[PDB]
């Protein structure tokens, strides 16, 4: 029910022409009380210069995966950006598989707060952590 | 030619296949030791759900300017991203003019560390400001 | 002993004239690879001017603490601060009992990142989160 | 605003909460939205290796951001929600430091601020941290 509804929200990325294409070819696993978790391969439309994944790209993904999270919370609001930082911890080349958990950390009543890590699927190995402070 | 090789990369994302190709529509305005500025109008491919522009693309534009900073330096090496941290302070709606303005703040051996400020090319108040901390 | 050690570490902090005696009131609940557990009573030398648990020390237990955890691993190399993020949910009240739990999330060959935790340690509620970026 | 601001100061070099750590800090201006004080880096301001503290650089941060928050029209302080610091370069034993703040923006419910720790003698950045605060 709330997973189908989160599915249909990721269906529209892909034909959507704003930023949020940019998701396209993320795929949902799981949908849970504030707990999100996506999954990912890495193509060539995904990479910086170099071929990896690019940086801003997990940006995207910390982002709204984190939103989603929120949206499967009893509140369920959305909200707005206000901080978010992120640590790169190692290299998700072409062809890779990396699996995306967002984690609504609290949330009150203006402010809410979210943790995402992206892992290689493989290894389980942390590829980069994020954390988004949003105002509701 | 520092001005010229960031006018080639420039070109290059405006076909390029990689996720570079979603800052396409950005120009140069100045290249300088440490300090690079681009422009760029927020457009419909820019945005987010609800019409502004969105986070992920704003640490896409941090990333790559930052990046472009630190080519223009005696060294100049990209490096691999270590930490990002951005900070939302108002919006950029549809159609609005922002200015992208990076500098490098200190590079040493293995660590350079950026900072840039988007903001609204009219008014010349902050849109958002983030930090770059870069491995070499 | 990687215990008995971390407990001389924090005895030596209730004689320090260095900065670490602000610390001189954490105790050691736990010590194990990449993991560090210590606790801590919120008195007034540890708080702000409003009685809650000072930011600034919160920052500084994360530094310190998260130093413990890297120091229980292979390598047992401390590093120096090259980034932290810390994130405030909800106040530490004066008399209230915190835990401070640091793990070890990556570490390369001149690069260490850690995550820290402060809880409420009766009900296990979230104060504050750090992330920490060490150079080696 | 300056004279004033110079009070509270004094406060910290007698209190015994978590402010004490910043007695030894002087102020050297305050202006709207704009607060420099300075430091002379002593023993009890150093880690274990003997350089500034970064959880010190943390406090210096955290609490001269609020300075410059009062010194605002609204002066309000607010209560932290994130802040974040960049670690450039040690202040050694003996140096002296500059702390600037900034108030980059102020809405309704939340403010944001920069910080800007450098060597007086050679300006060089020690550290930058951003601080968004809760109003």
């Amino acid at each position: 029910s709330m997973t189908q509804s989160l599915r249909e929200v990721i269906k529209a990325m892909t034909k959507a022409r704003n930023f949020e294409r940019v998701l396209g070819k993320i795929t949902l696993v799981s949908a849970a009380p504030g707990k999100v978790i996506c999954e990912m391969k890495v193509e060539e439309e995904h990479t910086n210069a170099i071929g990896t994944l690019h940086g801003g790209l997990t940006a995207t993904l910390v982002d709204n995966i984190s939103t989603m999270a929120l949206l499967c919370t009893e509140r369920g609001a959305p909200g707005v950006s206000v901080d978010m930082n992120i640590t790169y911890m190692s290299p998700a080349k072409l062809g890779e598989d990396i699996v995306i958990t967002a984690h609504v950390l609290k949330q009150g009543k203006t402010l809410a707060f979210t943790s995402v890590d992206l892992t290689n699927k493989a290894t389980g190995k942390l590829i980069a952590q994020g954390r988004h402070t949003k105002h509701l």
